Parts: C-alpha cells; sequence; structure tokens
C-alpha cells in the first residue's frame, strides 16, 4: 500500500505518491526530510514531498546497478523489454487527465495543453522508443582478411548501465520521458532527478511503473536539490551516463564532475537564444499565429522559443499591430478552466526574474508595446509581452528570457545575408525557424543558420521521430528520433580470426 | 621555399620539415623557441624543432577559423573534398619509405613495421575516408502532420567546425591519421598537436598536404607541450571539438577544460588493462605467436595491448615455456635493420618508467620470468618480459605498462566466470581477447568481456572499416569506421510546413 | 451480423467466417458458389467456403485501391497506421486460442505448436512491424552543387500502392502474418489469396482486422484457386506488387504474368532443398534433437525443412539409431489432444505425394530405416520417415518433400570442402545448417553455404526481426527484419536548386 | 597485340577494337561474323565489328562464372576490389578526350557535352562505387534467446554472381558505367551487351579494364543483337541477375525470359512520359534555359526527357515566344565542332520513326511551331521541334519520342491538383519536375507526383549518389546511389545458438 496525497479537483480524486522511489519503493528520505511544493496558480502548497540525501542517492544508485547487474531488466528480450514499454505508455495513456491535472497544479501547464503535449507527446515517447528496442542493430564489417586467414568482424550494440538523468522544471513530465524512454529502450536502468519545485509528475510516472510491471530497480526518482543530488549522480562511480537538460552553467559544471569522476557519458541541452526571421513574403496573418507560438506557447517556458524575431522593414509595422490584437484576445487564467489560453509562470523565482528582465530592456531603451508585469491576480502570472526597437547590443538581444516575451528586430527590405548574421551572433544554436513563401530563401536560410533545428513557415512543431539538440553553447547530443538512442548504447567490435 | 633538416639514411634522403605548420606555410615559434628531438636507437638530437606557444596556437586556431568559414574546403563539392583525400593518401603512399624512416629515427619503431602499420594504416586510413565524404547522409522522417497542413522533417549532416586533436607519442602518423582523415573527411579544419617527443612524422604530413593540394590553413601543426598548447587548444573559445588518445588522467582534465570554456565536443581514447584469456582447448602453438603479439607488438606500445594473460591451469606451465622459447628468438637492435623484430623503447622517461614498474612486480611478489632489465647498448632498448603467478591485488595486475611485460595469471580448469570475472574487474575497457576451439566458450565470453573491442582467436587486428574506442574509464567515442564520422559532425533538423 | 459456421471444439465456441472479405464485409461470390474445406484429422467437410471468380478479384483490387487513394489509411500519419497493427495483434491476441484451435482444424497443426507458432508468431509479427510504421526514413544525400546555385539532394520511402499476397497451405495464418504485416506497415493495401485448401484462419483474421478498426478496404481476402484468382491478381493492371510463397513453377510462371501485365514487383519465395550438416565433433544428443525438429517440425511441411543431413562417418550409425529411438517415441494423433506431437498431413493430395516420393526413394535404391507410409487410421497422417544411404544422385536428394522426411548421407571424417561442394550442389538455396563444437568449421561452412539462412548447432530458429528468403531457385526478396519493407516501398528521389 | 581500327580524327589518333571482350581478351565471334557500326554525322560505315553468337554468349558466361569462383576477383579483400576500381576510374580519366571523340563519332554526342557527361560521369560512376566495396555492411540484430540457451542473428551481405547486363545506345558509355560500377562494387563478374549500334566506347572501356589490372572474365563484352545475345543472357542458367535499360516491351520480354529460365534477379529501367510543371511564378527565363535543356539535352535521346511540359495559361504565350527565340540560336551540326549545340540523332531508324512521330502529332491536331523533320544535310540531323495545343488525348501526350521534340499544353491559373491529375495520367513513371518560386507549391507538387525523380527549379540533374529508377510501368531497382547496390548483394541471414 502506497502513502497518497488526496485531492479533488478538476472533477478527479488525485491520488499523488509524494516519497522518494527506490527499489520499486515509496519510501521517506533520510531523517524523513521533507520540503514544500508549491502550486502556481495561488501560490498554496500542494504538499510535502521527500527530500532526497546523499545515502538516498546511493541507495538508489545501488537498486540500479542490482536491477541492471542481476535483475530481469538485463535477462528479458529485447523484445519483450519493449512490450512493459508498450504496457507503460498504456498505463500512462490510461492515466492521462490524472497527470494532465497533477502537471497543471504542479507546473502551471494549461490543462488542455497538457493533454496534448505534456502528456500526449509523453505517450507517444514511450510508444516511439518501445518499437525501437528489436530494432536497435550492429553491423558486419567487410575487414581486410589475415590471409590465408579469414577475419568476421561485427558489432555489437549494448546498454550503457546505470544512467543519471537530471531535467528542468518547463515540462516536467515530458522531459523526464523524452530521456527514459530512450535510456529504457537501450536497456539502461536509470535514477532521475526531477526539477525541485516540479517532482510530482514524475513521482506518479514512478507508480505507473509499477501498474505498468517495470521490474524494480530499473527506475528510481529522486526529488530534492540539483547542488546535492544532482551533483551525486554525477560523480558517484557506478553511474557511467548522466543526460541533462538545463542551463549552460549548470551543464558545464555537470560535465566537469562527469569528467573529475569516472568520464561518465554525457549529453546536454542548454537552452538558448533561437532567432526567427520573417521575410515580407510570407503569409503574414499566418506569420503572427506561428510567431505569437514561437514565443507565448506554455507560457514561454519552452526550451526552442524563439527569443528574438527578425521582421522584415516593410512588414513590421503591420506584424507588429496584428501581434497586439492577437495578444489582446488571450485569455490568462487558472490553468484547469477549459478557456485558458495562458496559464501561471512555474514558479516564483522565475515570474521575478521576468519582471527584473523587462525593466532592464525598458532602461537599456528598447520600446514596450505591451506587457512587461506581473498580472494583477494571485499566483505567478505574468503578461505576454511584445518589445520592439531592439538592438543586437541589448541585453534582450542576447539573454533567454524563458519567458512569454517577444523581442523584435527589423531588418532592411532585401538583407538576406545581413540578417543571418545578426541571427547567428549568439554562442547558443538551439533552434531557430524562418517564415517565407520563397522556396530559395528558405532553403538558403536554412542551410545558414547556425542551429539544431530549423523551423520552415512553422514553429515549435517537435516530433519523437525527429532528433533534437543544440550547438555551440547549447550543449551536444540530441533527445528523440533514432539519434537519441546512440546517447545510452555503447558499440563493442568483435574480430574473430578462423 | 621550405627549409628541411636532410639526412641520408636507410637508402634514401629524409628531408624534415621542423617548424611549425600554420596558414600554409611552415614558421618558427614565438621568439623562436626550440627543442630537441631524441632519436631512442642512440639517444642523440635528430634536430630542433620549434616550440609552439600560446600566441601560436592562437594563430593556427584563427588559420583553421578562416578556412572553415571562408576558404575553398567550406565551399566544394563533398565529393572534390574526398578527391583531395584520396590524392593525399597516394602522396603519403609517394613518400611511404621516408615516412616509415622518419618514424623509425623518431618513435623507434621497427622499419618493416612501421611501413606496414605506422604509414600503411595511415594511407588506408585516408583512401578509407576519403570514400566516406558522399557517402555522409542525412535522413527523412515521416513526422506526424499537423493537419489540414503537411510537414516534411528532415536531417543535414553538417561539420563541427574547427577540431582540435591531440595525440600521444606510441604511433605517431598513425594516430593523427586516424582521427585527421576522418574530421577531414566530415568537412572540418583541424589544429594538430603531435606529442612533444615525436613531431617529426607530423611536420612531413604536413608538407605531404601542400603537395597533395588541401587549402592553406585546412591542417595547422604545432609541436610543443600539452600543458601549453594542448590546454589552450581544449580553452580556445573558437575550437568546437576535441578529439584525444592519451592516458586517463590527462583526458580527466582535458574533458573539464572543455566544460569550462565552451562545452566544446570531445571524445577520449585513454588506455586500459586489456585482459586476454587462454583456455586450454585453443591451438596452443598459435596462442603462444597472438600471445605474445599481444605483448611484444610495437615494443608493447600499444593502446589495446594484452596487460594480463589469463591461462587455464592444465596449458600454463607448457604455454610459458614456449613462450620464453620464442623471446629467446627475438632480435633486439637499430629498427632501420630489416632482421630487428623488436625495436628501442620511444623515450627515455619511458624507458626509466619500465624498469621501475618490473621493480615493483618483483617486490610485490611476482615471478619474474625473464627480462626486466634495460638491453646493455645504446639507446633505450627494454627486455622482452615475462611476470608469471601474478594475483589480483597486485600493482602490476591493474597498472598499465605500456612496455613488452607478459603478466600472466593461472584460472583453474572449467572456470569461465570466475576468470571473467577477475578479466573485468577493471576500471578500463578498451580490449580483450579469447583463445579457444570452442565456439560456444567463444561467443560466451566475447558476450560477457567489458571492453570496446574482443578479438577471438586473434589480436591486434585492428581495420580502418572497424570502430575502435573504448568503455568505462578508457573513454568514449570512436576512431575508425562510420562510427567515428559522428564525432566530426552534427546533425540539424529542418521541419517544413506547406 | 457476420455469418458464422459455428462449432463446439477444444472446449471453445469456434465462430468462423466463410465468405469473402471485400471492402470491409463478409460478401458472397459471384453466383454464390461454394467449395468445401477438409478437416485433415479424418477427412471431413469442415464447412463451405465461398468460391471467389474473377468478379470478386476485380471488386477486392477495386476496394483495395479506393482504400489507398481516398480512404482514411492513405492519410492517416504513419504513427497512428502503427497503432492501428500494434491492436490487431492485440486482438489477435485476445483470439489466440480460437486461432490456434482453427488452424487445427483447417491445417492438422498440432494445437500446442499452433499456439506457439502459427498463431504466437504471427502476433509477434504485427506487433513488430508496427513499430518499423514511423521509423521508416529516406535519406539526404550531398550531391554535387550546380555552382553558382546549391542543390538539396533527398529521397522519400513511399508506399507501392495495391499489393497482392498469395501463400501456401502450410502455415496458413503465419505466411499471411509474414507478408501482411510488413505489406501494411509500409502503408499499402492489399488483397490476400490463401492456399485454396486453408482459407478459414486467414478469414477469420479478416474479421479481427473489423474488431482493431482497420479501415474497410484495406484487407481483402479471396478464398479460391490460384489458377483464377492468383492469376487475376498478377495480371490486373491496377495492383502494383505481388508477394508470394509457394513453389518455383508457380512462382516463375506469377513472375511471367507481372512482367507481361504492367511490370508489377515480385518478390518469390520458393521452398528447397535444404542441407544440414553434422560433423563429429558436435553434441550429439542436442545433433538428435535439433536434427529431428529440422525435419520433423510441423509434419515436415516448413520452408526451410533440412531436406538433406549429412552426418559425418564416425557418428553416423549412433545419430541413425538415436534419431529412430526418438521417432519412436512420437506420439501420432489428433492436433487437438495434448499429447500429440505429429499431427495429420494438411490435405489428401499432399499425403498422396508423400506415399509416391517415398516409392521413388526406395524405388532408386536408399534404405528405408522407418516410416514412408499412411498411417492406417482415418484422415491423412503420415508415418515419420528415415532413409539413410542416399547418393547424390538420387531424386530424393534433389527434390523437395515437404514432409517429415529425413533424407540421411555420410561423408568422410576430416573432409569439409567435398561436403559443403555436395551440399551446395542443387538450384536451390533456401536454408542450411551445421552442427559442430568447433568455431573454426562453423564460421567457414556459414561463409560456404550457398543459402539465405544458416543456422549454427540450431535450426528453426526463425525470428520476426530475422530476414528469412532464398538464393537462386529458392527466389528473392525477404519476409521478417527490416529487409521486408523494401519489396513494399519506393524510393522517390527529389533534387531541388536554388 | 590487340587488334584496332585506326582513325585520326578531333587530333587524336583514335585506336578502337572491334571484337569480342571475352576472358580478358579481344577475339573474333564464332565464323568471323561482323556488321558495320554506323557515323551518324554522315551515314558512313566507321568499322566491321565482331556479332557475338549463342556460342559466344557461352563462352563469356563461363569466363564470367570462372573469375567469380576461382579467379582473384572472388578472393582479394573489399578494400582492394575497391582500389582496382578507382584506377579503373583514372584509366578512363587518362582516356577521356579519347573516349568522348569515340562517343561522338559512334553515337552523334556533342563533343564537348560527351567530355562532361557520356565521359565525366562514367569517371565519377566508377570512383563513387569504389568507394563503396568496403563500407558495405550487414547486421546484427538482437532476436528473442532461447533461454536458458543464447542466440546471435547476424546478416552478411554478398555478391550475387554472375550478371548480365543489357543497356541502350542513347549514352553507350555512361549506361555502361552506371550498372557496370554498382555491379562490380558488390563483387560480381558481368557480360555486357551494348546497343547493336553502339559498341565502340564499350570495347574501348574493356580494353581500359586491362590497363586498369581488371582480372581476366571479371568484364565480358559482346556486341551484338539482342534477340540473340540479349536472350541467351536473360535465359543462361548460369546468369544470376539481368540489369536492363530500355524499351517498356523489351524489359517486359526480359523479365519474362528471367522467370522461364532460372528466377534470375531483374533491375529495369524502362523510359517513360516525363511532365515537367511551369507555374507561372517562376523565374521565367531560367524555366525557358531549363525547359529546353529538359527536352533538347543530348538530341532528346535521355531517359528522363520531359516529354510533356505543362506551362500554366498566363505565362504559356511567353514561354513559347522565349522558346523559339532560344531555339533559332540553335546551333545543328558535327559534334566535333566546338559551337554544335545540337548534334544528330543516333541512327538512321531513329531518325526515320522521329519524322513519323512529327507526322502523327500534326495530324491529329497539334500545333507545329517549328520544326518536325530531318535537317537537310548529309547524316541523321532532327530539327528541333516544338508543339503546342497539345491535349491529353492525343498520341504525343502519351508516347515517348526520345527525340527533340518539345510537347506543350496550358493549364489553368490556379489550378495545381488538376494539373497534377493530367500529369500522373500516364502508365510511366520515371522523371518529372516542377518550376514555382512557391515554396508550397513545390513542396505538395513533388509529394504527388508518381515518379521515380523529381526536379525541383532545375531539369537533367543526375548525380552518381542520387537513386534514379521508375515507378509503374518504368520499372523498378534503382541506378547509382547506395540503393544501386542493393540489386547486386544477397543477405545471407546466419543464427547461433551457443
Ligand atoms: O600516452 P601518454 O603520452 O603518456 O599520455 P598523455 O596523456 O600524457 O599525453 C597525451 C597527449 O596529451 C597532451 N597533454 C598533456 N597534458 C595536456 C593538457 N593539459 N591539455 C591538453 N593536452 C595535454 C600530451 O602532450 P605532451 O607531448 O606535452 O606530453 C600528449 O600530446
Amino acid at each position: 500500500v502506497i502513502n497518497y496525497v488526496e485531492k479533488a479537483v478538476n472533477k478527479l480524486t488525485l491520488q499523488m505518491p509524494y516519497q522518494l522511489f527506490i527499489g520499486g519503493e515509496f519510501v521517506d528520505a533520510e531523517g524523513s526530510k521533507t520540503y514544500n511544493t508549491i502550486n502556481p496558480t495561488d501560490g498554496s502548497v500542494i504538499c510535502q514531498v521527500s527530500l532526497a540525501q546523499v545515502s538516498d542517492v546511493d541507495k538508489a544508485v545501488a537498486a540500479a546497478k542490482e536491477a541492471f547487474e542481476n535483475g530481469l531488466w538485463g535477462k528479458i528480450n529485447a523484445r519483450d523489454r519493449g512490450r512493459l514499454l508498450y504496457r507503460l505508455a498504456d498505463v500512462m495513456e490510461q492515466h492521462q487527465e490524472e497527470l494532465a491535472t497533477i502537471e497543471a497544479l504542479d507546473a502551471g501547464a494549461v490543462y488542455t495543453l497538457a493533454l496534448k503535449t505534456h502528456v500526449g507527446m509523453s505517450i507517444q515517447t514511450f510508444r516511439y522508443f518501445a518499437g525501437w528496442c528489436d530494432k536497435i542493430q550492429g553491423a558486419t564489417i567487410p575487414i581486410n582478411q589475415a590471409r590465408p586467414n579469414r577475419n568476421l568482424t561485427l558489432t555489437k550494440k549494448e546498454p550503457v548501465g546505470v544512467c543519471g538523468i537530471v531535467i528542468p522544471w518547463n515540462y516536467p513530465l515530458m522531459m523526464l520521458s523524452w530521456k527514459t524512454a530512450a535510456c529504457l529502450a537501450a536497456g539502461n536502468t536509470v535514477v532521475i532527478k526531477p526539477a525541485q519545485v516540479t517532482p510530482l509528475t514524475a513521482l506518479k510516472f514512478a507508480e505507473l511503473t509499477l501498474k505498468a510491471g517495470i521490474p524494480k530497480g530499473v527506475v528510481n526518482i529522486l526529488p530534492g536539490s540539483g547542488s546535492l543530488v544532482g551533483q551525486r549522480l554525477s560523480d558517484h562511480p557506478d553511474v557511467r551516463k548522466i543526460g541533462f537538460t538545463g542551463s549552460t552553467e549548470v551543464g558545464k559544471h555537470i560535465m566537469k564532475s562527469c569528467a573529475l569522476s569516472n568520464v561518465k557519458k554525457v549529453s546536454l541541452e542548454l537552452g538558448g537564444k533561437s532567432p526567427l526571421i520573417i521575410f515580407a513574403d510570407c503569409d503574414l496573418n499566418k506569420a503572427v499565429q506561428m510567431g505569437m507560438s514561437s514565443v507565448f506557447f506554455n507560457k514561454g517556458e519552452n526550451c526552442i522559443a524563439a527569443g528574438r524575431l527578425f521582421v522584415e522593414e516593410s512588414i513590421h509595422n503591420q506584424f507588429v499591430q496584428k501581434v497586439v490584437e492577437e495578444v489582446e484576445k488571450m485569455k490568462i487564467g487558472n490553468p484547469l478552466e477549459r478557456d485558458t489560453n495562458h496559464g501561471p509562470q512555474n514558479h516564483e523565482a522565475h515570474l521575478r526574474k521576468l519582471v527584473e528582465y523587462c525593466q532592464r530592456g525598458v532602461k537599456e531603451g528598447a520600446t514596450l508595446v505591451c506587457g512587461g508585469n506581473q498580472v494583477p491576480r494571485p499566483g505567478f502570472f505574468f503578461q505576454p509581452t511584445v518589445f520592439t526597437d531592439v538592438e543586437d547590443h541589448m541585453y534582450i538581444a542576447k539573454e533567454e528570457s524563458f519567458g512569454p516575451i517577444m523581442i523584435i528586430s527589423r531588418f532592411a527590405d532585401g538583407d538576406v545575408d545581413a540578417v543571418l548574421s545578426r541571427a547567428n551572433a549568439t554562442e547558443f544554436g538551439l533552434a531557430s525557424g524562418v517564415f517565407t513563401r520563397d522556396i530559395n530563401k528558405a532553403l538558403y536560410v536554412s542551410d545558414k543558420l547556425q542551429a539544431g533545428t530549423v523551423f520552415i513557415n512553422t514553429y515549435n512543431k517537435t516530433d519523437v521521430a525527429a532528433p533534437f539538440g543544440g550547438f555551440k553553447q547549447s550543449g551536444f547530443g540530441k533527445d528523440l528520433g533514432e539519434a537519441a538512442l546512440n546517447e545510452y548504447l555503447r558499440i563493442k567490435t568483435v574480430t574473430f580470426e578462423y
């Protein structure tokens, strides 16, 4: 029997585990330490959650190691491992309303969006990777023959072993799912650290692994702080791989820690300052719709959000007025209400960063066209914001907001290479976009953009089959697609002579 | 007009450049600093070589950056890049005797081995990767369609940009070639740091890039110290990837430096303590030949050398008897003499280390069967050495010698799981081998060995098509094979809506 | 509602459709023509089944074509096509006892075997290929650029369209599933011609596609004769691909008919005369068990059955003695009885062929050790048969029996190339096998066998992930594995200049 | 010594072999039978060429079988096979002016074009496929394990054996090269039948394989008639694969002959009636330039030639004006004059068909804008022709001219699906094109065109890396690219239990 926090909301009775998940069991932290998780819609405490300590990380890694080395997970067929992951996706789908509600409460995710993306995409993720398990293939290789003898060379794809996954708070279930699905499909076991401020879908996911029949110790979940739990994962001598999504500075420190312990493999998705170039020959009304999506989707708490929009001089003014007209129509409110378009920011500290961000933008001389402030109501709501007259030297031209802030610069009519130069003048390279009806421009611009993803006449179009990862200081390695599996596999070369 | 050190030796005239190679020209280091390179056959000075300084590193990187961003290398067809690399291999072949002789002088490589391996495998490497240039392909992916609209998703494989390559001294030209061929085939430009003690084939290779018509700036070579030149390459904001081969300790430091600068990609090949398991049911004569090769090849200065032999108890004495008989037959001497089959160790400090290594082995209780000492002749020759009665706790059972030292333990007849457990009891995971005529044991043992390469009834059988890299603290990433290209490429996802 | 033949048997109530399945409905053939399907355990009529006519084929193809061009199947995401095929596998699993019972009645398949293989492997097949739908990917290719312009080249993997599947009677549901799963996973629609003698699991499968939600017209099933139905499919101008399994002479005629109509694509699996080579150094008791399986699995009605065993002279007599002991332990009876391990032959005309086959074997001079005859009982049972002293010139050394007839030849001790030569002296090349504990022999023999599949120290080990198809007159193209998808896809190359 | 026809021409002394090439020797046909090859520039006899008989085909196939089974070609490393094919490409390059002059003489290929395309692409083809030899790789597959035992499954890619290649007369050397390079890269041996009317570059090519060191019997060339030589190749019991390019009717007959002999593999490229769709929003002057190339390239003797141009109503009349202006500037004459744009048709019978084709187009009501008859001058020149007011039911809208005849229909402005319907209403499916600056039209149109190749904003842009082959009655299988290799390889599955 599992201890729950029960809550009746959204016409459901939520049953939320709140303890550490280690070796198939929900257990209190060492010395029963806990912390509060906060609802961004009204600032209230949802419940108390176990606060993992160093000894708890060690118990989790030990359980993951045992599950990998001696447990059923390491012995079953690749095809049966896949069956378990498909059953897990089915169990998640049976609980999708509940998971989406927990996400609305814990993260401020608009409920209708959370069904489709936060939860719906996580289900797609497990189903996609489940189908990879028995389709992961090595090679046979036509090497030179040590005549008069013969040689056969093959490669074997093998699991890396115990992995640590450290994730951020913007899409708690979905980020967990991206990495976990690929990690488990490859035959590994895992210790997951959700962001401290958003542990609840992760703990509910953990209970779902029990319903799906995932062997004990395969998945272990440790709510708690990065500087304690995350740090110990990256230092642990039995952990062989870290998968990380978060900030550039923490990513640096994680890679350092992987280096100084046991040269564990690492992949890093480190956010960005993604440019969107909008030419005068685009479909303007579509560009407004997609341009706004690029910035405001999931209240701007979106790794690939367009952090700058460059708009061609001759449509710039019409583009801005049309955006303001559409911004006025956005319904801000409780994420659980079906008419809500724009939910609260994830947590209070982040809201404060956003207020300070927009003060600095006004200070340095950009034109505030709308928004810029906390919305007057309970919780942590921020008004959808539009800046124009942004210049390349400005702080808001360089720094990632991670909030609903459209940062617009103009470019001269016909100025393709000049605008690309401005778009590429960043140490980030996560995403980018271009809107234009002209095929020659669309193709040339996507070639020249220095980003891991280029959207053409769309934005936010991710898919579980399409690899997602950054260039330069946005990190390296892919989540999603076949490419993601390579992070979680090792290649063994076997050469016979006969 | 290039300055050479000219030397008549081995029935040819060596013309050795000795300066830094930057932006397609040979140039002195800052303040014209130099150092001496030493011939391990007699301890004599071969010549003075430029000693690269930090500002030379910045010059090399800026030439590489400019070659990549604006030069012909970034504009030519992939197929034409391939033609230049195939022409480079042909120029290397035209100079194969000269290169092999430089290698014999600088590194102590036995000339007939150097022609076949050091040089011959380098020519194969460039020809292999030249064929990859126009066969590097991305994907088209069947993503969910944003109905009523359509979506097309593709991936583009793109070069990463300026790369830094830092290599060790055991196979100077061949290590350089493994990494450089894959690096250039992917369309990157490169700054290479050869080990300080062995710069000469690298600088001759650099001259050959001019004869092959490789555009200036594409290849830049900086003889000099790792603590200075290597460090600055790992720290440089314009370098996007480091490929490194060397010690675990330096690899940790490079990975750390990659993190703390700009999260540059890194691959690491870090050596190991590779076990070779010899069962009683093998062909014993062939096991002696291959077992000796596994230790003594290239005077044991060999990343994948077997660092422990486990020999089934019922054949252990007869195996050791036969090994001793063959060691007595080895001809130790000048690497340029055609009768020589064991040349000098690469440099004096390494010779000292081996003497000390064998002292510790005797001290801790291992039976010295033969060798153990410097050979009483000029230069840095070390005796082919056999230890028996080696126990798992011994220092020589855990530490990598990188010298011609066969380290033998017994295992009981019928043991398989017990010896595997002892063979896998290391934080390294580079290579391994198993000799047996039994199919079931061969397959089972290769499955169970925790190493990047498993040889079955052979050893040292590398091939340019077969990926090579370690597990655990032997690092990550591959050299050789199609898999090596992935270290040198980035994946851009492009998603259209139409 | 659907019309069923109801039958209480095996502690179940069977509900068997018996009509044509066209455009999502069971319908009578033109003129309400029918034929009888025969239970091979007693020779009784199971029921009457619609007898498809030419006008019915034209309707099936029309329904398939509409379903492809205008129906839902042609519009849904690949991922959703995959979900439907997974759902199909789940429905087949929910009905596995019933499907296994129908196969016992219709094909004489021993129920416990049918559950595990005929049905169990069919379920695996649909789940395997369901996983492929959203992982079928084309390429982007680094072509030469028409300077000063640029070029992009990609390939798209597309369905072929309407396919005809013509299958034999030995594994009615399983053969249907192999081809249909790959065909549908690639996005095609299908008209299936089951062998006239075994229509019933196919018709039940048809009903299960309704339960799974497969759009109408995607799967169409036409019980009837090959000379009428099969021939029209192969002639039809709207069918773009035929997948065929059966005899070499019908395969040739199908391929000719594909040629003369509209150059439709064709794949052919044409049976064989598969050699199994048993060396004296194998595990002998295992060789007896695996050797028995290679011949007697599914009453020898097995495309990959070993049609010749070559046994090394020093173990021959002992092998034969041990085989006869095991053959005597075989329980011949009703496939529905749990103790049965050898069921009846599929139908009467095949039983007649087996009797004549053995008559000719005795006539030409082989020694009949046991069997060779119809068992004295109702139905069409054939006694497990062993021949020894078979010479290469004999009819039974050359021609496929497709019955439970073990055909044994000796080869001299130490021969390898001589036995390989005899094993390869056939126009067939479907499967083959080798038993030996010697790694060098196993690898060498597998290299030299001219067959699509080589089993090493096992036999009948097929897997849904492992491609299966023949060389030479055994045909071309693969079922199972990623390779199977290629028979059902076309590649479009798209080249842009910009 | 080799017998040559010597000819002083184009500043060279051509040395042209004229005999059969069998087993590395040039030999007369049976009974010293010969035929005349005709210069299409003036109708003169170039020389007499051996006329292969049935007994000559059997000798060529015997030489190829022995070369494959017992000769060096079947024994060398894949990498060494690649080196020989690279060297062959280099020998062809050394003789490129000579080969291009022979092509001018024998096929009427314009010399400047023959250098760049007929010969230049043939050289690229060998170099591309030479790079594939050591990169052809099979798989290791994660099958279910027969517990308590283990299983390993791998695939091996192997050559098919003796192949026959039957080619047409439009690009004699280039079609030979496409097929032969992929065939040989995969490790096969080959018997080539050049079109009877154009044997000379093939026989010169054969001599070049001797200079390149291709082992004797690997390549065999038999000039002679399709109905005798080509027929015997497709009937031969030792030929395992036919690669064919030519007409649909011959291709059907070839495929039928493959069926009835020994089920040999077959690939077919059968020409087309390829539509080029030109929208009003294209770059019009470039549309005219590319539209002209699409038709008139290589005097229309081009299997991917646009056989219908659909031009949007609002630009139709201007398009046709510009075309007539460009056609009047075309220089018609001797293929050796360096200003010739338009050479003679390949041979007399083809010229006569072109005259009848144009009579038929006029008779059925199409408007002849220019040309339509034989240029008055010696040889077989045909006037570059333009037809407008072409309607869908017309013979010239359905049938391939294979000549310099632009066949233009309008389509209504703003229609897209309707023009697609008309473009797709053919049983052919080889190539197609679309000219438009609109990205959404380009992508949608390329998706909907039922053709193996779609060109966007270009035409005739083939590349040795980009697979080329038809859909529907244009045949199946690819030439060029990695995909071509699969026609020439077979897959062996090897499954171990241990």
